[PDB]
């Protein structure tokens, strides 16, 4: 049978933390870098990357988050009697993961500051505007050989392995941090206590033309299945899903 | 010679023409719409080509130019023993491309009206908010199946044809009504009149070094030729290009 998931921000950095994770991976969607549509979807995206980095400080709570799961995988460390090995080296992963972040450069300063991407990101402000004509060194840019592009591609992307990897880490101990409770949601409606949760794992079932649409006060979030279009397939119903509060 | 062909609007309104003939080649370019990147770069795109239309009415600035070149092309059909029936037929291709739009519907309204896009587009201002938990109605839209989007993205495609239809035909006997004169440039520089033109097509060569930098004044234009990289690979001397006033 079908399936998705839907990962929902609990408070207002996993929200940022997310948003990043989803920007850094599109970097790397295909890359071999060829047309005017491989360099700008490329440039939106760090663009939008730099854009948070704006705010946030995306680097401090990373850090007091990796101590975080340090904290909590002490824990589980002595006794059960299960898994000694695998969770020590998992600490040094997040010790390292820690350690190379801080005295790593100003995270993003690379990109904000690299030429060929400070043309294109004043440009992604105009609709059209960033084309031919008007950025004439994309123009040639592009022209270069095959594996130029790619010489400064993986400098472009391996410039951000200190946020990158650290928020890796950090996203993989949560997600394993809560198991898959079966809900069932009366009236096509529900609601619960977040608590101390970061993130919604939502798991769907059979596709019943319907998305969860979240809301929340405080700690507290309420669940509203929502159908594509009011009066196109309306079927609110009674729901039996399964949801992790990670 | 690895030519590095430049293409520069002289006229506000060939940078027009310019920007829609891009922004629609960006539809069609990747086509299936398998990745949340290959959605974003579509409905990006979309997004921006509606900016634009809400400019200067490129209906009744297009018609304009499609009466153009119909009597431009009346001309040649005097005499001599080049073409005759050839442009005869070429000329009911313009005539059927100028009524096919002159009767279409408003242009934009099936992308605006269309409840998917207007959501996503109303969202794309904010950076990396084009997420699965800010608009979960794109993640199951691209969880249908494989099947499904692609009727839905010929649909939104060929709303456009009329346009598409129009633009293509223009432009391209734009950039067929000149040829390609070989000319000189003196301490990378250069000034010419544009007189009727439209365009500029230019043809630098094998890289070397170096972009055009056009700038105008009225129907006059001039090129300061520019080289990459800053103070380090200033090569302007005297340089030997070839231009094309389209």
């Amino acid at each position: 049978q079908t399936q998705v998931l839907f990962e929902h921000p609990l408070n207002e950095k996993m929200r940022t933390w997310l948003r990043i994770e989803f920007l850094i991976q599109q970097l790397t969607v295909n890359l071999p870098i060829v047309d005017h549509a491989g360099a700008l979807h490329f440039f939106r995206n760090v663009s939008e990357l730099l854009d948070v980095f704006e705010r946030g400080e995306v680097r401090t709570e990373l850090l007091k988050e990796l101590d975080r799961q340090q904290r909590k995988l002490q824990t589980w460390i002595g006794v059960p009697g299960v898994d000694q090995s695998r969770i020590e080296a998992l600490i040094q992963q997040l010790k390292a993961a820690g350690s190379v972040l801080i005295s790593a450069p100003r995270i993003g300063q690379f990109l904000r500051e690299d030429r060929l991407i400070a043309l294109v990101r004043q440009r992604l402000s105009i609709p059209g505007g960033c084309c031919s004509f008007d950025l004439p060194t994309l123009h040639i840019w592009l022209h270069l050989p095959q594996a130029q592009r790619d010489s400064q591609v993986e400098t472009w992307i391996a410039s951000l392995n200190p946020l990158t990897q650290a928020l890796t880490m950090v996203l993989d101990l949560i997600r394993q941090s809560a198991p898959f409770r079966k809900q069932t949601s009366l009236n096509g409606f529900y609601q619960d206590n977040g608590g101390d949760a970061d993130l919604l794992r939502l798991n769907l079932s059979l596709d019943s033309q319907l998305y969860p649409q979240i809301s929340g006060h405080k700690s507290r979030f309420a669940i509203r299945f929502m159908p594509l279009d009011t009066e196109n397939g309306q079927v609110p119903e009674r729901l039996d899903f399964e949801l992790a509060c990670c």
